[PDB]
Formats: structure tokens, C-alpha cells, sequence
RNA sequence: CGGCUACCCACCCGACCCGUCUUGAAACACGGACCAAGGAGUCUAACACGUGCGCGAGUCGGGGGCUCGCACGAAAGCCGCCGUGGCGCAAUGAAGGUGAAGGCCGGCGCGCUCGCCGGCCGAGGUGGGAUCCCGAGGCCUCUCCAGUCCGCCGAGGGGCACCACCGGCCCGUCUCGCCCGCCGCGCCGGGGAGGUGGAGCACGAGCGCACGUGUUAGGACCCGAAAGAUGGUGAACUAUGCCUGGGCAGGGCGAAGCCAGAGGAAACUCUGGUGGAGGUCCGUAGCGGUCCUGACGUGCAAAUCGGUCGUCCGACCUGGGUAUAGGGGCGAAAGACUAAUCGAACCAUCUAGUAGCUGGUUCCCUCCGAAGUUUCCCUCAGGAUAGCUGGCGCUCUCGCCCACGCAGUUUUAUCCGGUAAAGCGAAUGAUUAGAGGUCUUGGGGCCGAAACGAUCUCAACCUAUUCUCAAACUUUAAAUGGGUAAGAAGCCCGGCUCGCUGGCGUGGAGCCGGGGUGGAAUGCGAGUGCCUAGUGGGCCACUUUUGGUAAGCAGAACUGGCGCUGCGGGAUGAACCGAACGCCGGGUUAAGGCGCCCGAUGCCGACGCUCAUCAGACCCCAGAAAAGGUGUUGGUUGAUAUAGACAGCAGGACGGUGGCCAUGGAAGUCGGAAUCCGCUAAGGAGUGUGUAACAACUCACCUGCCGAAUCAACUAGCCCUGAAAAUGGAUGGCGCUGGAGCGUCGGGCCCAUACCCGGCCGUCGCCGGCCUACGCCGCGACGAGUAGGAGGGCCGCUGCGGUGAGCCUUGAAGCCUAGGGCGCGGGCCCGGGUGGAGCCGCCGCAGGUGCAGAUCUUGGUGGUAGUAGCAAAUAUUCAAACGAGAACUUUGAAGGCCGAAGUGGAGAAGGGUUCCAUGUGAACAGCAGUUGAACAUGGGUCAGUCGGUCCUGAGAGAUGGGCG
RNA sequence: GUACCCAUAUCCGCAGCAGGUCUCCAAGGUGAACAGCCUCUGGCAUGUUGGAACAAUGUAGGUAAGGGAAGUCGGCAAGC
RNA sequence: CUGUUUAAUUAAAACAAAGCAUCGCGAAGGCCCGCGGCGGGUGUUGACGCGAUGUGAUUUCUGCCCAGUGCUCUGAAUGUCAAAGUGAAGAAAUUCAAUGAAGCGCGGGUAAACGGCGGGAGUAACUAUGACUCUCUUAAGGUAGCCAAAUGCCUCGUCAUCUAAUUAGUGACGCGCAUGAAUGGAUGAACGAGAUUCCCACUGUCCCUACCUACUAUCCAGCGAAACCACAGCCAAGGGAACGGGCUUGGCGGAAUCAGCGGGGAAAGAAGACCCUGUUGAGCUUGACUCUAGUCUGGCACGGUGAAGAGACAUGAGAGG
RNA sequence: CUUCUGACCUUUUGGGUUUUAAGCAGGAGGUGUCAGAAAAGUUACCACAGGGAUAACUGGCUUGUGGCGGCCAAGCGUUCAUAGCGACGUCGCUUUUUGAUCCUUCGAUGUCGGCUCUUCCUAUCAUUGUGAAGCAGAAUUCGCCAAGCGUUGGAUUGUUCACCCACUAAUAGGGAACGUGAGCUGGGUUUAGACCGUCGUGAGACAGGUUAGUUUUACCCUACUGAUGAUGUGUUGUUGCCAUGGUAAUCCUGCUCAGUACGAGAGGAACCGCAGGUUCAGACAUUUGGUGUAUGUGCUUGGCUGAGGAGCCAAUGGGGCGAAGCUACCAUCUGUGGGAUUAUGACUGAACGCCUCUAAGUCAGAAUCCCGCCCAGGCGGAACGAUACGGCAGCGCCGCGG
């Protein structure tokens, strides 16, 4: 009662049927796992961007449109 | 005259018997004698997903009620103040409980990491994103003005679905914090800011019906066990008691008791009779069954027969009645017997019990098409999980100087490794040998009373060297290989925000706006989701490799193949070498081959080698080495030959010197040291022949005749030796020798389903037409296939609603058919003949729906075959009769057997009319029959005194009683 | 109740199956005898068929010159 | 010894058996059955009996071990000790303590109860063998006997006899792998359908076969099946699932047959009884696991009357260091 | 599941207070078969579903082990490497030893040994023909062609093997599914009974020993043996031929040769021949012996026919003789030559001016081989005979024409 124990034959020819493609990798990669201190920085950074970035950036857009 | 045909026959070539387990099937693996009918994935519940329909934040009457009692009405219809209820619309906590809105602007409180107020909008934002919109400019017959109208658009705008990310909100917890509320001021509530767990929200998509697939529970694809439980039936065989009856020829051995005689003093002894005891001896019936391992062994028989046997007054044999009943009985004990069954009887039910295990698993065509691997399991014949497959789609991309994305690939850069190899005078580990040196000893020798007093030697040590190694060593270090990059997600500029960081407006991230896509080669359409079958027993080949002596052995790596696969070669084959398959006509080739089987060299083919008394003849491959050859053929390196070798013929083979060792010979000749010189042409102070010794003689050495190559080693091609196995045999055979062998090649030639060209069918894709739009044509690329999956079937069987002014007694169904056809088929249509009363087409619908098998079930018939076989116990013959008919019936005669423990005369149990007569001879009697126990008709069993009835026995059984 | 078989053909054994089954009566000769053999009373046609011939092998039986276990696991079988 | 047994493979050396032992029990008992009752059986019985075993005539014998394992007797002797009962803490559920039946452990006996019975080293005026001596050691270390046996591996042990020759048979030897005393040892007249060897007589068992009879078998008259059967049946070699009939290449091959014969058809019988797997079972056994009838105890009821003594509690007085 | 810890935690079901219990969060108590069942043995009385995924028997690959060889030459062999051996090493062959593997069969291939019987191999024990020896003769040893023909009788053990006695010319080695069970035998192994020893507390085990223990069927096809036959020649018969197949003869002794050769002697040959024998084959029955049912003859037991006479029955009643026939190595008879050649020995003669058996040529040469002699004669053929009345016929050769 003895059988062939382990092999890796006929494995590459199975793997390359559908193809060994890459893992997609879309834009704006997943941001979990990054440094919590940096993340606590960047969240308040974003919400205060969206808070105070109206007036002076609108001024600078008017200024750069007047220049060009 | 034409004709395909399931008619028959001839011929060439191909051609092993199907189904399944299997890596492998024609297998000396299993199932199948033949034929007809039956025969296997159904139904319900539940779930998931896809599909079709209706309604839609709803939906559903499936439970009831309502209508007159009408076949189809067990239908259908209605309810809505019948929505009770299911599922969903809201999740989350263990629970107490709690429970999804933000954005934009203006202002205030220190706008302070902070809260409040006022207005408006309303599910935030970033990058892609089908579509839509706008549009510079572009183009339509003289020049001006014209409008629709035409179409491409660089670029720009809003942006569906969906994807990716950030931000927001709810609930549970954790951390840090301060403020507010007051049916009552408290170990009371409410709130804030962060990081986390959630099956969440972030404008909802379900519900009902039906169909498909898959999974699970059910007898659940079909058949299959040894078992277990419940409840009953058996002691007619057998086991053992008990009761009541029955049975056992003759003989041999000769105890107790007795008698007589003799002896003795007594005790008692001796001799001859009588006597008839024995779990006693030979042997009959009876009972058993040892041996022949005899006969038989599809028998006479599901345990017999024939010889030969054991025991027969006994623990004997035996009939009837009666008792003991299944985990129980009984057992002189063998686990034997208990109705042909016993190491747990028989019958029915639970029961269609269970099975990871064998066997089977029924119509066609089209398309796609595997795996025998990872992990886990009391897992190792199995399952779950990934991987491989198929189906269903969906989202984009095309068509009208350049795209998106991708890659079993290369290049250009750039990293990584520690194997092949190499290395030890580089570490570690082993290891050979020589040389040099003088510190250290011990040990040898010598000068010496002794002294590192001096010296020689030894080992050890060190120094540079030298030979060989390493999977568990290494400085070095390949080839093959692995990753990344080769641009708009990128550059560059400018600015805002940050509680993070901090000399610094510093760093880093994020956000916003702007600017310029031509950034290696080559090829292609890509991305993505669901469901899920089969698979989880492998094997071979090149190369690299582990264990082993080795294997057609076991175990690995990379790639291919076989399995799942044909075809052309290797004769024959799974795996080899070419090459992969729709059906065909022409041409060409591949791998191979061209004496003849057998298509092609039937070339005035090229060059050489080899003769075998066992030749040789093509990867895998199907038998051979070490060694040797003056067999021949090349080749290498030397040595001789013109001042003549080489072998052949001819001449000699001395002298100082019978030199010396000896006096056994030796005057070169068994043995010993040696060894010079002269003459020459050269002689060896003599190789040997032979006289025991003296001697002729030769060899070494020398010279003539001679005429041109010769000698010695060594090497590799063919061939030979080495070479021996069982039935007679294998380059395939026949054969084959100026080849039909070996090696080198050439020119022609042969052919596979490969390639090309052309036709035809189908699939797929890309379309085209306002012609069954589910049809029609057009274009082009392709078609293999087991397990498996889908699609189509105007394939088929049976039934139901609809329809064909369907079909038929002027002949339907079914059956047969050397008849005519169609389709690639499933099958069908017509003709002809039987046949005698129902049948089909189409659109839907619903199934107990299609046979070769399952040692399938039932029914029938073959081959074997007019065969084996009608043989245990001696045996018949003649005449006559009745009769269609006489080996068997009956009578006579004759000859026989059974031979009184019978083949006789009568009974018990059992059988039930068989008893008897008459009549028949169809079937039965295993041949026949006038016969019978066969069939048909009709008869026969007479009792106070024969027995049952009556009695009790072994026992069985009722009331009283007790238990249940 | 009373027939009949009571068994190599009326029972059981799947049957007209050499199997099995309970008892009584039992002559003459030989002989010890109901031993085996032959007759008599009393039954019977040879046991589910016949004819022709006399091969092998058989199955049952019987002899053998010399030697007497040499055969064979064994004197098994047969013979004394 | 006679007897009996596995009917349908064994006839025995097995079984019983008389004889010998051993054990329980004086009836409110032993040993059993039974679902149940003082229901049955032994029992219509009473130790010369009933019940349960071992051994197996007589004759002669019955050795040594209580360590293990059983069995048994003994005492609340004292550790362990279950319900119920007592007492304490607590609002109570509950908790704790003391007391403590059987049994277990402690102690005694038993081997005609199961069973068991050593190995070294030296040592005698030729060598060997070794009575003796020392040591470790167990509970005891095989005593009387007996043997290459039915028990002895090595093994065809060694010697003698038997035969020409003997792995056989007998007789003796004994540090006997691993003999042995009721697990019975050793003899032993009679008898074994028991097993083995040799001798005499006898013979077809043989050298060596031959013949004869009966019944078949043969042919014919009649009447006639069954097993089995993919297809059918000539061989060599090769390859192949590795030993073809069928494939390939060769050898070759005439219809239809009868009587034989057993080489083949890996013939036919039978889903291998040997082996392995199964998470398939049944017999059995015990110091496997989980239980249970039966049984031994303790408690509570049925369950009463009379007398006496005490353990300890309840109360207070006196001694008490 | 238990246990412990943490919160002024939650729930403890009509509402409260307290005990208790449940819960959240995180630590421990174990699953060593370690992703975790709680677990002893035996079956020879066994059963069931299966496996050739998996042993025992053969077959196949392999050749360590076994057996059989070859090369080199240190030595042994009085001297002397190779007459005969040969270490140290080394290369092979064999499948008759054992082992390895699991490829085939587990819905069965009957398993050891013996008896009988056929054929084959050669790695030759003897015989024929030869060569070499440390071959004087004899007796041996080693080689070559060579498997034609032989290779026995017995005691033991079941044996293969082994060992022994005796014969012999010699007691060679093997294969064919470890040939051969529808041929036997069943002694052993290998069931169920039983005993003994060891082991196990036990059911029981023991390639430890002893003993008793059912061996099935052929009529199918092929093969083989034997017998009818079948095709063509018109029929049919006689006489025959031979293609092909089969093959059988073999060995020893005595007497002369001769106690001669040879040998110091002890010892001791060979050829031709002449007698026989062994083994085998083919016959045959005059003799000898069997057989005996001419049921031939004559005794004889018991019974039967009244008795003598004649007979009969007793599964051929017994035994005494015995015809014919069948038969025996238990009687007798017969068994035979030609050719090419192998091994070897030579001749002539080059290669190689010599030599040489070889290179071309030749010769002698045998139990081998083939044929003769001897068996059977084919989908093989000859030569010859007669070739169909009766009453028409019928049938042949020749000529025809339709
Ligand atoms: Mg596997
Ligand atoms: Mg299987
Ligand atoms: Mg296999
Ligand atoms: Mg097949
Ligand atoms: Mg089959
Ligand atoms: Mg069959
Ligand atoms: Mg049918
Ligand atoms: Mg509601
Ligand atoms: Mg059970
Ligand atoms: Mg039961
Ligand atoms: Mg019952
Ligand atoms: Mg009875
Ligand atoms: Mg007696
Ligand atoms: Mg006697
Ligand atoms: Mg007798
Ligand atoms: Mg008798
Ligand atoms: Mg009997
Ligand atoms: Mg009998
Ligand atoms: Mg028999
Ligand atoms: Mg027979
Ligand atoms: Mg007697
Ligand atoms: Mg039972
Ligand atoms: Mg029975
Ligand atoms: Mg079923
Ligand atoms: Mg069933
Ligand atoms: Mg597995
Ligand atoms: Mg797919
Ligand atoms: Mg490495
Ligand atoms: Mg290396
Ligand atoms: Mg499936
Ligand atoms: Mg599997
Ligand atoms: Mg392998
Ligand atoms: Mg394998
Ligand atoms: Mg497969
Ligand atoms: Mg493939
Ligand atoms: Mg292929
Ligand atoms: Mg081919
Ligand atoms: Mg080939
Ligand atoms: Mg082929
Ligand atoms: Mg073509
Ligand atoms: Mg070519
Ligand atoms: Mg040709
Ligand atoms: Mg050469
Ligand atoms: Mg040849
Ligand atoms: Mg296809
Ligand atoms: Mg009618
Ligand atoms: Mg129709
Ligand atoms: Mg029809
Ligand atoms: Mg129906
Ligand atoms: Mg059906
Ligand atoms: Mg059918
Ligand atoms: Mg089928
Ligand atoms: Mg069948
Ligand atoms: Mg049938
Ligand atoms: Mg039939
Ligand atoms: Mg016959
Ligand atoms: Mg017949
Ligand atoms: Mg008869
Ligand atoms: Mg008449
Ligand atoms: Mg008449
Ligand atoms: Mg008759
Ligand atoms: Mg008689
Ligand atoms: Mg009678
Ligand atoms: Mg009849
Ligand atoms: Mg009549
Ligand atoms: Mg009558
Ligand atoms: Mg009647
Ligand atoms: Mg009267
Ligand atoms: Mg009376
Ligand atoms: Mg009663
Ligand atoms: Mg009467
Ligand atoms: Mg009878
Ligand atoms: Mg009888
Ligand atoms: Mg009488
Ligand atoms: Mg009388
Ligand atoms: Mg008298
Ligand atoms: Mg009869
Ligand atoms: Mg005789
Ligand atoms: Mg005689
Ligand atoms: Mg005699
Ligand atoms: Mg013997
Ligand atoms: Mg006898
Ligand atoms: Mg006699
Ligand atoms: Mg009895
Ligand atoms: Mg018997
Ligand atoms: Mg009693
Ligand atoms: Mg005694
Ligand atoms: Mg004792
Ligand atoms: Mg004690
Ligand atoms: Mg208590
Ligand atoms: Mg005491
Ligand atoms: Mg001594
Ligand atoms: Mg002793
Ligand atoms: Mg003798
Ligand atoms: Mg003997
Ligand atoms: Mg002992
Ligand atoms: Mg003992
Ligand atoms: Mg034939
Ligand atoms: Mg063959
Ligand atoms: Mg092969
Ligand atoms: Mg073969
Ligand atoms: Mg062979
Ligand atoms: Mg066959
Ligand atoms: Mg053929
Ligand atoms: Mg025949
Ligand atoms: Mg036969
Ligand atoms: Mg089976
Ligand atoms: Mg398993
Ligand atoms: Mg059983
Ligand atoms: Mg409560
Ligand atoms: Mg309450
Ligand atoms: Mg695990
Ligand atoms: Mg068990
Ligand atoms: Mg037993
Ligand atoms: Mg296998
Ligand atoms: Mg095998
Ligand atoms: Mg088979
Ligand atoms: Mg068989
Ligand atoms: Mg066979
Ligand atoms: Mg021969
Ligand atoms: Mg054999
Ligand atoms: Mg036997
Ligand atoms: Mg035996
Ligand atoms: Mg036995
Ligand atoms: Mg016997
Ligand atoms: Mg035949
Ligand atoms: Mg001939
Ligand atoms: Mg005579
Ligand atoms: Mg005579
Ligand atoms: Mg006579
Ligand atoms: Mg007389
Ligand atoms: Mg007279
Ligand atoms: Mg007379
Ligand atoms: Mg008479
Ligand atoms: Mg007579
Ligand atoms: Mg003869
Ligand atoms: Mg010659």
C-alpha cells in the first residue's frame, strides 16, 4: 500500500492556462497599515484643506488668470 | 438503356471481441449460448444561483368567508372594515438598551486643537468612465448675399452604471477630555475629540409564480451482505431422562458350593468328578462403521453398495406415551445434536436496514474540454479545500504624425544567488614523500670517575616545498535563471492646509490651479462577476539527480508525451521518429525507404574496406566484454640500403695460447674469476651441436653471388578467436558477396488525414437587406477527443387540452419485405403482401418515456446430440389362444430362483379406495404392451362376548389460593 | 372401527429410488446350529429394455514356471 | 480393560469409568431455577447424604516453596469509608465538623488451590573428571525417579546390537535448548478395528507380465437428457498486461467422420476459506471501557409491650492549675 | 466544561433588597495519533464486501549470493612461470541455488516429493576419432570435433539433497508453468480431533515433535494414435514408381595375438580374427513353461431325479491332467553399407627469394551428418485389362453440317 507522495510535475502547464498575470494595482492604493501618527496628521490636514482652502486659493486663481 | 441499393458471389488492401475497473485489455483479467418483453437519477421539503413573467416600497390569499342544488365545477370568480400573518423596508449589542445629513455663505464667543447663532442648498469629494451637449476650423459649378441643409471635428462642458481611494454618520468596546439639562439635583441623564470590532447607512429592490442546475434529508440512481431487535412454531430424525411393552442360535474357558478316594497327629493337602459364575472368549440375528483411502461419485442414493470388520446377558438393542425450546434445551464432551441448516434453529415483521466496497446505468448531432497536484481529517481504496473545466453573462475597445491594456519572448539598464567548474605553497577537514635547521627532551653510541665537558644519532618541532582530495569545506566563480524599470497614475511651475516634524515659511504628506503625451523590439482585444461538474490510484522519454550491485525497482527536478489520440515510418508496440484528424479531387513533401514480398534506383551512380567452417545489415531495440591475431588495410615513431642491407647459396670461424680456477675432466664445450693484444675481411682469451673426455662441426663475427626496399616497436578500421541452454526459428522472410554488407556522398523516385489549391457541410466572428426579421444572403478563420458541461433536434414512445370541413370496412393499428427513395444521423415516407377496427400530422402540455451487458428477472429455443446413458442381486425357451399388431399379456410344457432369520402366510403405525369386476388403450409405466396400482363406469368394509369406550402409570391440566 | 398394501411397486425419501421402518408362525438333508449349500408347501420372472459380436480400457472374480517384500511411506491388497 | 463419541472425512493415545483424594452444608442450610409469591428442584432427601471439582485399575511413591495470585479466619484492632441521623455558622438554599456498616490495607493458614524449582570460579603426585571449599542470589533453587521418548533445537547426539549397507527400531550414557511427581512420576499381567520395528511361513506387491470367465464398454432395435457454450478452434519465433487461437513474419491448410486417449483450451465446477484492506461482524477470554442480574452490608418503614444499665446533651454547687 | 481576576458592569422573567446563578473581557487546567474518540486480546470453528492498489507457486527484468569460464603471472611443481595448478588483481557468462522487485492472475492457473512416460541441451562420466603430458607399459590427467547411444540394483529419511553396500565400461550435469493430480499415490506441508514441551493470568500461539484424517467430471474442440474415407484421371480393377515424413542398433567379455612389444624388475599392451554375452528393436509358438469354461476327460463333497444307469444345482462347487488358440529375455530366431566431410595428421607451395597444412590447389580421416537397407505412400504420375441387348436400345471412334 504505497503511493507517490509529493510531486510538482504538470503544475506550470496548469498555472499558465489562464495566465499568471499581476495583481492589477489601481490608482490611489489602499492606505491601511501606514503609520498612525502620520495618519492622524493627514486626516486633520485634509479636513482643514477643505475648510480654509476656499478664499486664498480663489484669490490665487484670479491672480494667475490675470497674469495669464 | 439507367439504377443505388441491408440480395448473392468474386478479387486487392486494411482488418484481433464487445462492456468495464485500470498507467496498461485482443489478452492465459472478469460478465456475456441465442431471442422477445420488463429493467435504473423519479417525487416532496428546504436552500443557493441563473433565467422568464406580473406588481412595485411594497407584495402574497397559499387559511377562511361570499355565488342556485347543473357535466366539464375538487374548476374558475370575488373579498380589502378578511393583510391577522410571512419576506422586505434598519442595523447593532451577551444584555439593559441604542438606532444612520451633510454641504455652502454671513456673524459671534480669545475663530483658542472650541462651541453657538442666522440664511440657502441638499446625500460629499478625488481619478477613470459608454452616452449626451457645445464648438474653433473644414468641405459642397461665374462672382455678392442667403437660409435650413451636409458632415468631420482639434478641444471643452455636465456625467449613468460600475471600479479604486479619501472624507462623513449609527451601534459595541477602549482612550482623552470638559460642558449642558432638571417630574427632581443623584454612585441621574445628555453631549464632545480620537483609534478600533460590525453581516451597517451613504435615495431603497424586494415579493409571488414558473423553469433550469447544484447540495442536503428522505427506501433516493438500481441490486447486494456476516449481523441486531420484537413476537411466535417445532423433540415425527437426533440428545437424555421417566413409564409401559418386545427381543438376543450354538459352542470354548470352568469360580463359589458339593461328593468320593488317598495322605496327615493336627492344621490341612493331593487326585477324579459334579456344579455353571462372568460389565467373560469364537460366532448368528441386531447394532455400529475400521480398512480396502475398493465400486459409485451429472450415482440406486442431497451418504449407498461389496468384501474385510467390533459387540452380542449387556454401561445391551428397540416401538409407543411423556418431559425439557433458542442465548434456550440436551450432551459418557466431538462446540456435537436440536426436522437434509447450529461456534446460537426455523417463520414473519422492523426492512427497500447498512456499506468510503464490486456490477449495470437505455436517442442523435453540434461546440468546448480536464485532473490524478497543495493543505486538513483514526485520513492513505474516501471527503472538504485550492488549482484545472464548462455555462451564464456583464463593462469597455474597433470600424474614418498616432492610440488603452497585456505578454511562459527578446533587448537596454540595474540588482540577487554560491551550483557546474576550480582551489589548497588561502581558513577548516583528511593526506604522500623528500630537503634544511638546530631549541626541546627521552633514547642509542663514543671520548669519561662524572659533568647542557665535548661529540655522533634518534624522535618531536619549525621552515619553505611536493602528490592527492571534500554532500554536511572554501578565497574565486560560470552558463542556464529570478525580480524591478523602460512615462501623462509621468514631469515642471505656482500657491493653500496640517494638532505630524521643527533654528528657519524647515521637512514630509495632502489639496488646488496652470503648462507642454512622438518616449525599446515584436505580437495581440482586454478587464471582471456568479454557479459548478469531473478530478483528489498515474506512467514513460531527453537531461540533472537520491537509496541500491541492478532492474521493465523505489524516490525527486525542467519540458514534452501517453492517459483523452487517431495517421505515415520503427515488421510486430502506449510512451519512439515525423505529424496531430470534418468529407473529398489534383500536386508537393516530411520521418523513412527504393533486389522481391511491397509502392520507388530497371542510376551503363562515385570512392574505398572486409570472406565469416557462428559473417554483416540502422536511435529507442530485443544478447556482449577484458585480452590476442606475420588474417588483411591504413598510420605514427625509430633503425638500416648504394660505402649493396634483408633472408637464400659459397668460404672461414685463428693466433701469443692445451691463456687462466683446477689435475674430477676442460685442448674455447658440466661449473669460477674474468678479458688484453696481434693477423686482418673477422673471430666472441669463444653461443652451442656432440665423444664420459681428445676431435671434426656451428653460432657470434667476418667475405663473395645478389638486386631494391628491408627490419623493429606502437596504433586503429573490418574480420576472426575469446562466445555455452534446454520444442524447431528468426537482420521480418526469401535470400544476399563488381553488394541486396560497412562508411562517405550525389542525381532521380515513392508517400500521411502534414502543406498548398479547388469543391461541399457545420461552428465561430464581422457585418449587410424595411425578407418565417427565430428568415435571407455575403465575407473570412477554423473543425480530433475519454471523465465532464451546455445548445439544437420538422429524432422517437405514451397520454391531455386546442386545431387539420384530418384519415379510414373501396381496409386503420401491428407484422414481413432481393421494392422505390430522403436525412450525416436519431429515424422516416411510399410501393407490395398479410391483417380485420381504429390511427396520425402541427402548436402547446405532462410523463413509470428509448437497451447488449447488471453470474440481470420471466417466457421460449438451440449447439453439445439421436451422444452419454436405459448393467447391484445368475434366466430363460417352445407351442397355442385372444388380438390390427406378441422378446414382455394369459394358459400348457420344460428349465430355474426365493429355501421357513423367505421374493411365503398375516398384523401395528402410515396410506386413503389403491380392494373387486367390466370397458378403453389417447397421456402416464422412462422399450413395448391386448397389460397395470393409468383412465371411465358400477360394486365392496355388517360384531353384547375383536378393539375403542372404563382404570390409573410417567405426566398434563381447572376451580380454591397466590402472583401478574 | 372393521375393504386392501404392510412393501426390492400401495408408507417416508421430489419417483415403481439396492436406502429406512415395528412384530407373529416357521419343514427335510448336511451340520453344533435359526451358521452357509440343496430341495418340499407357498410365491416368482432377474428387479425402469432386447438382438448380434467378444476390441482396448475398465468393474467384480481366478490362476501362474523360478525367487519370496527385492515394490512401496509402509506386508496396502491378496494369499497362507 | 468392557463401554461411548465428531449422523455426512477421524473410533483414538480423546471421552467417561471404578479407585484415590479435596471442599461447602445440620434445613431460618448448601447448590440451583424462576419476571413474580417463603414459588419450585435436589427432597417421598439428612453427612455411609446431597452438592462442586481434580486425578484416573492395582503395586510403589506424593519431595521443596504462602514471594505473586487466589481462597479463607480473626478482632469497630485501628487508617480509608456511602446514604440517613447528630451538632455548629448562616435570613435560607447551603457549608463545615464529629461519629463511622460492608469492603480495601494491616495480621494468621492453605499448594491432592492456580502455579513455580538458578548460574558462576578454583580444586586430587600422568591428564581429565571433580565428592569438597568461597561468593552473589530467590519464597523455594528439580528430591525420588525417567529420557534423545509422543517432550532434545544443535541432531543423522556417542557407543553396542540388529542388516552386505540403516536419518528407522531396541539397550546404555545425561550440566535435560525446554523432563518430573494427583498439571500426577515409574513399572505393569489381560485387552486394544490404536502407533512403530524386526523374524518365520505365505504369496502376482515386484523381476514381468500373460491368459480366462461374468457384466458393461462396441454395433443395432426402440427411448433419450445435463454440465457447459463471446466467436470459433493447426504450430515456431517476435512484440505485448512480460507463456496467443485471433496480431506480424514465417511454416502451411481439403469435405464428412468412428473407437480411443487425457498434451492443451492457463477447461468445467464455486464473487479465494491462505494473505491484506474495511473505521464490516460474530464466537469466545481477562488485571480493556461502560454497565447489569444475582449477592453482602448500612439506613427508613412494616414494628409492638415490660425491666435494668450507660455514652452524651440540658442545669447548677464543689474540687481543679 | 471547570477555575481565578477586572467594572460603585448587565440579566437574574409581576415590581423591589440580599444571597446565588448566568454573561462580557483575559489567564490557567489537557488533548504528544500534537488542527484535538474516551478503548485490551484471540480465532486452526470463523463469517461478509472487496483487492492482484497487496505476500505464498510459476512466468518476466536483475545477478549480490550460488555455479561455470577468460586475461596478467608472484609463486608451487627435484632444476624449470604456463605438463598440471596458480595467489595478489581483473573482465565475463549462466538462470539448475538463494535473494531483490511486484509487472500478470484473489468472481481461484489444484501446492512438495515419488511412480510412469516422451523429447531436448552440453558446461563430456563412458564409448568412436584425435592432440598434450613430470605419457616406458599399464593406469591416469588436460584439451578438441562430438549429445548418436548409455548412465543401473538396494538399506535408511516423505523428501530435493545427503551418506553407505554391491554390480558396472560409467554410475555426467540439467530443462520442458521448480514437465507431468480431469494419470495415480497422500508419506509431508496444509483445516476441523488429540497429546507432549515452551510462552501467555486467558481464549490460544509455536518453519517445535507424534497420530487419525472424502482427491470431482470428458460425451465438446484441437492435438495424437488407429480406422472409414474425400478430390482429378470417363468407370473399375490388377501390377507398380517415389515426392515427402520416420529411422536402430549399442556396448562388453573370453581365446589366440602374448606374458610378446615395453620394462632394471614388479608388472604389462594393441590391430586383424574366432567364439559368445549385456541393452534395445522386430518377429514367432516346433520344443519348454504359463493360460485353461473345447465346461474335453476322469475322481469327489452336500443335495435332487424311488434305486442301479444317466445326469443336474451349489453366482465357472472343488481340485487332477489337457487339445487348439493367445503368450514369456521364462522358449527360440534375426538385426546389414556407401558418400561428402568436422577435429586432426599430411603433400605441393607462395606471401616473406628461406620456412610454412593455406593464400590459390590436393590427400587420408570418424559412435557425428545425409543417403542406402527398413516402415507409410500426395488435391503425385504411370502401363495394361473390361469397357453395359433383349425386345427396341445403349455406348464408343470418323466425317459432319443445324
Ligand atoms: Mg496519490
Ligand atoms: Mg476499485
Ligand atoms: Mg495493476
Ligand atoms: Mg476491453
Ligand atoms: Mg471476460
Ligand atoms: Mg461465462
Ligand atoms: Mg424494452
Ligand atoms: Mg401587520
Ligand atoms: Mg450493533
Ligand atoms: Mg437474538
Ligand atoms: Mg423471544
Ligand atoms: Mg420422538
Ligand atoms: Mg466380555
Ligand atoms: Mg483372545
Ligand atoms: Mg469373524
Ligand atoms: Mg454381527
Ligand atoms: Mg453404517
Ligand atoms: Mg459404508
Ligand atoms: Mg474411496
Ligand atoms: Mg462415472
Ligand atoms: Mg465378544
Ligand atoms: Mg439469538
Ligand atoms: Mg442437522
Ligand atoms: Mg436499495
Ligand atoms: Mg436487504
Ligand atoms: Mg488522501
Ligand atoms: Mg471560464
Ligand atoms: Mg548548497
Ligand atoms: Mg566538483
Ligand atoms: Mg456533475
Ligand atoms: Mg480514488
Ligand atoms: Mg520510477
Ligand atoms: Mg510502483
Ligand atoms: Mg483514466
Ligand atoms: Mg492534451
Ligand atoms: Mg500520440
Ligand atoms: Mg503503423
Ligand atoms: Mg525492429
Ligand atoms: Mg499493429
Ligand atoms: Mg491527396
Ligand atoms: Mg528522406
Ligand atoms: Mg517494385
Ligand atoms: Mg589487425
Ligand atoms: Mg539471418
Ligand atoms: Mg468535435
Ligand atoms: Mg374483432
Ligand atoms: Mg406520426
Ligand atoms: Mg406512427
Ligand atoms: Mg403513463
Ligand atoms: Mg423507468
Ligand atoms: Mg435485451
Ligand atoms: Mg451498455
Ligand atoms: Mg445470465
Ligand atoms: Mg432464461
Ligand atoms: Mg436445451
Ligand atoms: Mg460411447
Ligand atoms: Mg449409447
Ligand atoms: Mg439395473
Ligand atoms: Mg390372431
Ligand atoms: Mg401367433
Ligand atoms: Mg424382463
Ligand atoms: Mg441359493
Ligand atoms: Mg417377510
Ligand atoms: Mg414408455
Ligand atoms: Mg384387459
Ligand atoms: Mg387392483
Ligand atoms: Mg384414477
Ligand atoms: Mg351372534
Ligand atoms: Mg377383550
Ligand atoms: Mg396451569
Ligand atoms: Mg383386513
Ligand atoms: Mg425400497
Ligand atoms: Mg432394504
Ligand atoms: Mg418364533
Ligand atoms: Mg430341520
Ligand atoms: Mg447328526
Ligand atoms: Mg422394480
Ligand atoms: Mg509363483
Ligand atoms: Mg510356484
Ligand atoms: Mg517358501
Ligand atoms: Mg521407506
Ligand atoms: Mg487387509
Ligand atoms: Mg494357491
Ligand atoms: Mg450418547
Ligand atoms: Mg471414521
Ligand atoms: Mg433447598
Ligand atoms: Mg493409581
Ligand atoms: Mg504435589
Ligand atoms: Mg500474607
Ligand atoms: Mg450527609
Ligand atoms: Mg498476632
Ligand atoms: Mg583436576
Ligand atoms: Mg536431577
Ligand atoms: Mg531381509
Ligand atoms: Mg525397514
Ligand atoms: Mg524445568
Ligand atoms: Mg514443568
Ligand atoms: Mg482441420
Ligand atoms: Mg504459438
Ligand atoms: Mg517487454
Ligand atoms: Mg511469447
Ligand atoms: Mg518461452
Ligand atoms: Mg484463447
Ligand atoms: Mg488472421
Ligand atoms: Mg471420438
Ligand atoms: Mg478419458
Ligand atoms: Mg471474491
Ligand atoms: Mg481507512
Ligand atoms: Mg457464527
Ligand atoms: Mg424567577
Ligand atoms: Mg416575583
Ligand atoms: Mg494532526
Ligand atoms: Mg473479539
Ligand atoms: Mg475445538
Ligand atoms: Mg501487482
Ligand atoms: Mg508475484
Ligand atoms: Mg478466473
Ligand atoms: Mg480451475
Ligand atoms: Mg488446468
Ligand atoms: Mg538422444
Ligand atoms: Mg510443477
Ligand atoms: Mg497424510
Ligand atoms: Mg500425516
Ligand atoms: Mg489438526
Ligand atoms: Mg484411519
Ligand atoms: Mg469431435
Ligand atoms: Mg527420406
Ligand atoms: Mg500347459
Ligand atoms: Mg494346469
Ligand atoms: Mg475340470
Ligand atoms: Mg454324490
Ligand atoms: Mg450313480
Ligand atoms: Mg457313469
Ligand atoms: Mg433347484
Ligand atoms: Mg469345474
Ligand atoms: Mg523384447
Ligand atoms: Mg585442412
Amino acid at each position: 500500500a504505497k503511493s507517490k507522495n509529493h510531486t510538482t510535475h504538470n503544475q506550470s502547464r496548469k498555472w499558465h492556462r489562464n495566465g499568471i498575470k499581476k495583481p492589477r494595482s489601481q490608482r490611489y492604493e489602499s492606505l491601511k497599515g501606514v503609520d498612525p501618527k502620520f495618519l492622524r496628521n493627514m486626516r486633520f490636514a485634509k479636513k482643514h484643506n477643505k475648510k480654509g482652502l476656499k478664499k486664498m486659493q480663489a484669490n490665487n486663481a484670479k491672480a494667475m488668470s490675470a497674469r495669464a
